[PDB]
DNA sequence: TTTTTTTTTTT
């Protein structure tokens, strides 16, 4: 049978990429979300050529020293998570986690020798995220289901608020499983409340499935969900489809129809690709650019025309009319879609870490990764095997370093510390300083906040 | 299998 999985992580960072993970968490589930398996949690030690970011460790409440302690080296953090994830028939989802949660796991398996993606496609494997599912939910369908208003007045898309606001428990927040549960607790609420809803965007969820939607050359016009659009709208508005991304394919190029398309009729890309790259304060007493990309590859919520109905329209403000005229003119424009579509045809990382994106790897690397992935730690030293990628020569000269310490030989282990010295570089460190003792200013009252402060400095010594 | 400015979100 086929199933789901809710994972969730606690980061050192925001940035997948350069800050490290810490804890995870993760639980199978059925085709009714029921809990099946035992609850996978691990810690992840933080390697000898890193410091957390404080704004991660006074959220979280978990140091490094903690993590170094509980947690297993990165490879086991690696190699753990992946078993869990490459089970076939498995929609590995979570909140955010496309956005963010994912690209972790992608740089995680990227950083330790495996394929960064399959976890997601071989053997009938998906992904989901319900943020996006809420934001859905509340923009269309919102019986039954509460949503929690902000200080303006504004819902709240939060899973701390979402939570709070049904009866969920999140005593313990931002604590790995707590989240994996209270995640689970709202899949069970949209399917009980407007499976109708549900199921849609479920089976559209995957790319061939999206398709069915967009269709281009006629511009049919689809309902969209994104916080992209704002809490203001209640995250919604029609779009039409002018083209499919120049230099990605899996992005397709929208048009805002709520809207003032005005801008698009008259100015040039030249104008309209720097006041679509203008800022929201910058761009003076103009209109804005209503174009944007909705990337198929990405779980968004694209439904069809008609899904948003007058009496939701009329719940949220948005004017019918307009982005029915917008279309018509649209349509009535074949140029619009001529300049629009040249905008975005105008194309650099110097770390390993973030240079994930640098294309794929080639079958002649996809083995000689899976050959290390064999080598026990004693004989990568020993074994000699060629790779055609320069990335791939540097990742397993860290990988060595942070994961197996006890591999490294007289001249890596001098040429690690002069890393480790470029790395912390005397004012690079001096910025932490500020950064914790103006936080520690901020946060003086607090006792058990500025304890976290405090042993990121103690940690920051003796990692030094 | 893959990536500048919206907006909100997670750590």
């Amino acid at each position: 049978q086929s199933t789901f999985l809710f994972h969730d992580y606690e980061t050192f960072g925001t940035h997948p990429a350069l800050d490290r993970p810490a804890q995870f968490a993760a639980i199978r589930t059925d085709s009714e979300f029921n809990v099946i398996g035992e609850p996978e949690v691990f810690y992840c030690k933080p390697a000898d050529d890193y410091l957390p970011q404080p704004g991660a460790v006074l959220i979280t409440g978990i140091t490094p020293q903690e993590a170094r302690a509980k947690g297993e080296n990165e490879a086991a953090f690696a190699a753990r998570i992946h078993s869990l994830f490459t089970v076939p028939k498995t929609c590995i989802l979570g909140y955010n986690n496309v956005r963010f949660d994912d690209e972790v796991t992608r740089n995680i398996f990227y950083r330790n020798f495996y394929d960064p993606y399959a976890w997601s496609w071989q053997h009938d494997n998906s992904r989901w995220d319900l943020l996006d599912v809420m934001r859905a939910c509340y923009a269309l369908r919102p019986e039954g289901i509460n949503w929690p208003e902000n200080d303006d007045g504004l819902p709240s898309f939060r899973l701390e608020h979402l939570t709070k606001a049904n009866g969920i428990e999140h005593s313990n927040a931002h604590d790995a499983m707590a989240d994996v549960y209270a995640t689970i607790a709202m899949a069970k609420l949209v399917k009980t409340r407007q499976p109708r809803l549900f199921d849609y965007l479920f089976t559209h969820r995957n790319k061939h499935k999206l398709m069915a939607l967009i269709d281009v050359p006629q511009m049919k016009p689809l309902v969209h969900v994104s916080g992209m659009f704002g809490a203001w709208r209640g995250n919604t508005s029609w779009v039409a489809p002018l083209a499919w991304h120049p230099e990605n394919r899996n992005a397709v190029i929208m048009v805002d129809l709520a809207g003032d398309i005005s801008p698009l009729l008259e100015l040039d890309s030249d104008t309209l690709r720097e006041r679509l790259y203008t800022a929201k304060t910058d761009l003076g007493d103009n209109a804005a650019v209503p174009v944007k990309l909705v990337h198929i590859n990405k779980c968004p919520v694209l439904a069809q025309a008609n899904t948003l109905r007058p009496e939701d329209a009329d719940r949220l403000g948005i004017n019918r009319q307009h982005c029915l005229d917008n279309l018509k003119i649209l349509r009535e424009n074949p140029q619009v879609r001529e300049k629009v579509v040249a905008i975005f045809a105008e194309a650099p990382s110097d770390n390993v870490d973030a240079q994930l994106y640098n294309g794929f790897f080639s079958d002649a690397d996809r083995a000689a990764m899976k050959i290390v992935l064999e080598t026990e730690p004693r004989n990568l030293p020993a074994l000699d095997i060629t790779f055609v990628d320069k990335r791939i020569e540097k990742l397993l000269f860290n990988y060595r370093a942070r994961n197996f310490p006890g591999t490294l030989d007289y001249a890596e282990q001098q040429r690690w510390l002069e890393h480790r010295r470029q790395v912390f570089t005397p004012e690079f460190l001096q910025g932490y300083a500020d950064e914790l003792q103006m936080l520690v200013q901020q946060y003086a009252d607090d006792k058990e906040k500025v304890a976290l402060l405090k042993a990121l400095w103690q940690y920051a010594e003796e990692i030094v």
